[PDB]
C-alpha cells in the first residue's frame, strides 16, 4: 500500500560530494541529533567490518539488546541497509522516515553546499529510525574511510578498526583511524605495522584503549567445516569451540575482533548469546553458501581479480574433493580478463551468463574471452536459468548485483522490484 511510495523514495536517493561532516551534522541537527539517543558501537576497515557489524549486532539481539544495526551497501535490497534487531526496515517504516526528514530535506536541497548526498541521508535515516524505535544500543558499519564518513558523528562505546588494506597504507590507514574517539577504546584485526603505527598513535593521543588481534586477543580455529566453523577464542574472557555458520577462516578472525570489540565496551553478555549470535552472523554473498533443493549455490560477489583469488582459495578448502560448476556474470567496467584466469584449473562446468542490469555491456567479449580460458564455456543469459542448470555445486560470482539477483530468487521465489529502479 506504501510500495509505490517506497519505490519513489528511492528513485529521490538514487537520483543524488564534498569530503567533510559538516552536512551530516547539520541534517542530523535540524531532525534533533538523533543520533546522541542511543548508545552506539563503530565499526570500519577495509574488510570483515560488515562481517564484524553484524556478528555484534547479532549477539547483542541473542542477549536480549533491542538493537539498530547499520550497513552499506546492500545486495538485494535497499532495506538490509538499515534493521532492529536484525530484521530488514519494511518498505512502510522507510515511506516513514523519509516523510518525517522531507522537508528537513527540501529546505538544504535547495544549495549544493548544504544538500545532503545518498549516503548522508541514508545515514540519518537510519539514525532517525533507531531513535523513533527506542533502541538501546546501535552497531554502525563505516561507509567508506572512517574520518569524514557520515556514521563519523558518534560518540561509540568502541571503535574497531578491522583491517587496513591498499594511497599508501599510512593514509589509508589515517583515514580509518578518524574514527578513534576521546577516551573510546579502539579494537583492531590489523597487523601491518605501518597501519598500526598510525593507530597506535591516534589512540595513545585520545587516551583510548587499544586491543590488538594476536596482541590482545586471539583465536585458534580448531576445525573448518561447512556450517560448522570450530574455533576458540582468547580475550578477557576465554571460549572454547565457538562455532561460526559463516565460512572462511577470515570470519573466524572477525569474530574474535567482534568479541573483542564487545569485551571493550563493557556491556554484560551471556556466552549464550555470544555463541547463538556468532551462529546467527551472516555476511550476504561474501562467500555464502546456500544450500536449496539439496544443491549447493557458492554466493560470492567477488568482481576483482584480488576478490576472485580470495574465492577461489575459499573454494579450495571447503570443496576440495568437490565437482564445481559457475555461472559468472561480469560487468565490462570491471578487470573482466583477470578475473576469468583466477577461476582456471577449477570448475567442471562454466557457463557465462548475463549481469541483470541496464550497465550490463559487451556480454560478446566477455564470452569470448572466457572462451580464450576453458573448452568448456555455454552461454545462458538469464542468470536464473543458468543456475537452474545445474546440478553440480556452484559458484555464481563476477559481480554483486548479480549475485543479489540470484540470491534473492533463491530465497525467495521472487525479484523485488527494486531491480527494476
Ligand atoms: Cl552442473
Ligand atoms: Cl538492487
Amino acid at each position: 500500500h506504501h510500495h509505490m511510495a517506497y519505490l519513489e523514495v528511492l528513485r529521490y536517493l538514487y537520483h543524488k560530494v564534498k569530503p567533510g561532516l559538516e552536512r551530516i551534522s547539520m541534517l542530523l541537527s535540524k531532525l534533533g541529533n538523533p543520533h546522541l539517543e542511543y548508545k552506539t558501537i563503530h565499526i570500519g576497515g577495509t574488510n570483515g567490518k560488515g562481517s564484524v557489524a553484524n556478528m555484534v549486532s547479532n549477539i547483542l539481539v541473542s542477549q536480549g539488546y533491542r538493537v539498530g544495526s547499520y550497513y552499506s551497501p546492500h545486495l538485494s535490497t535497499f532495506r538490509e541497509r538499515i534493521r532492529l534487531n536484525e530484521e530488514y526496515i519494511s518498505e512502510e517504516d522507510v515511506v516513514k522516515i523519509y516523510e518525517t526528514m522531507e522537508p528537513i530535506l527540501n529546505e538544504l536541497d535547495k544549495e549544493e553546499i548544504f544538500s545532503p548526498s545518498f549516503f548522508e541521508v541514508v545515514t540519518a535515516m537510519a539514525f532517525l529510525y533507531f531513535a523513533e524505535k527506542n533502541v538501546d544500543i546501535a552497531v554502525l558499519e563505516v561507509g567508506l574511510g572512517g574520518r569524514l564518513d557520515a556514521t563519523n558523528v558518534v560518540f561509540p562505546l568502541c571503535s574497531t578498526i578491522v583491517t587496513v588494506d591498499r594511497y599508501t597504507i599510512e593514509q589509508i590507514a589515517w583515514e580509518k583511524s578518524g574514527i578513534i574517539k576521546e577516551r573510546v577504546p579502539l579494537v583492531t584485526g590489523e597487523r601491518k605495522r605501518e597501519a598500526l603505527k598510525v593507530m597506535e598513535d591516534v589512540a595513545r593521543k585520545k587516551s583510548s584503549r587499544m586491543y590488538v588481534i594476536d596482541k590482545d586477543f586471539s583465536v585458534k580455529v580448531k576445525s573448518l567445516k561447512l556450517h560448522e566453523n570450530r574455533f576458540d577464542y582468547c580475550g578477557e574472557n576465554t571460549f572454547e569451540d565457538l562455532v561460526l555458520t559463516m565460512n572462511g577462516p577470515h570470519q573466524i578472525e572477525n569474530a574474535g575482533v567482534a568479541l573483542k570489540t564487545l569485551e571493550a565496551t563493557g556491556l554484560p553478555l551471556s556466552e549464550k548469546a555470544i555463541r547463538e549470535g556468532l551462529k546467527n552472523a551472516k555476511n550476504l554473498g561474501r562467500f555464502e553458501i546456500l544450500e536449496k533443493n539439496g544443491k549447493m549455490y557458492i554466493l560470492d560477489g567477488a568482481h576483482n581479480p584480488h576478490g576472485a583469488e580470495s574465492l577461489v582459495r575459499s573454494l579450495k578448502l571447503y570443496f576440495n574433493g568437490e565437482p564445481l560448476s559457475l555461472v559468472i556474470g561480469i560487468l565490462d567496467d570491471k578487470n573482466r580478463e583477470d578475473i576469468l584466469r583466477k577461476y582456471t584449473g577449477i570448475f567442471e562446468r562454466v557457463i557465462v551468463t548475463r549481469v541483470p542490469s541496464p550497465r550490463m555491456k559487451d556480454m560478446n567479449s566477455l564470452v569470448d574471452m572466457a572462451k580464450k580460458f576453458f573448452k568448456n564455456v555455454e552461454v545462458i543469459e538469464d542468470p536464473l536459468e543458468a543456475i537452474e542448470s545445474t546440478e553440480r555445486a556452484t559458484v555464481v560470482t563476477g559481480s554483486l548485483f548479480l549475485v543479489g539477483y540470484v540470491r534473492e530468487f533463491l530465497t525467495t521465489g521472487k525479484i523485488n522490484e527494486e531491480w527494476k529502479l
